[PDB]
């Protein structure tokens, strides 16, 4: 029961029985994720993709709950869950969200060098980024 899929099964429940969401729901939803960041030793989980969904959500959630304060968490996850695409696009989207353009370029590019997978995730993000939307994926890309 302690690993990563059940925990993020847990926590999509959490917040789906959440809606519709509230600063209160918010803080006690973001305060679950912590616990499961507690109990999930990220050296196992390196390449384990909910490990990394758990971190990005977390980061997510902090970008809202605190934006300010977001930057280290988003760092976390892309520490711990190098090989996820996703992982460096979630933090490069916190970046240009802040208006830190050249930033979530130059985290693109760094996870293109790397070799981060899907390879086509990065290069839509870094298509969107060129130009300048607001979203690296699109909700249906």
């Amino acid at each position: 029961a302690n690993n990563p899929e059940d925990w993020l099964s847990l926590l999509l429940k959490l917040e789906k029985n959440s809606v519709p969401l509230s600063d209160a729901l918010l803080n006690k939803l973001i305060g679950r994720y912590s616990q499961a960041i507690e109990a999930l030793p990220p050296d196992k989980y390196g390449q384990n993709e909910s490990f990394a969904r758990i971190q990005v959500r977390f980061a997510e959630l902090k970008a809202i709950q605190e934006p300010d304060d977001a930057r280290d968490y988003f760092q976390m996850a892309r520490a711990n869950c190098k090989k996820f695409a996703f992982v460096h696009i979630s933090f490069a989207q916190f970046e240009l969200s802040q208006g830190n353009v050249k930033k979530s370029k130059q985290l693109l590019q760094k996870a293109v060098e790397r070799g981060a997978v899907p390879l086509e995730m990065l290069e839509i993000a870094l298509r969107n980024l060129n130009l300048q939307k607001k979203q690296l994926l699109s909700e249906e890309e």
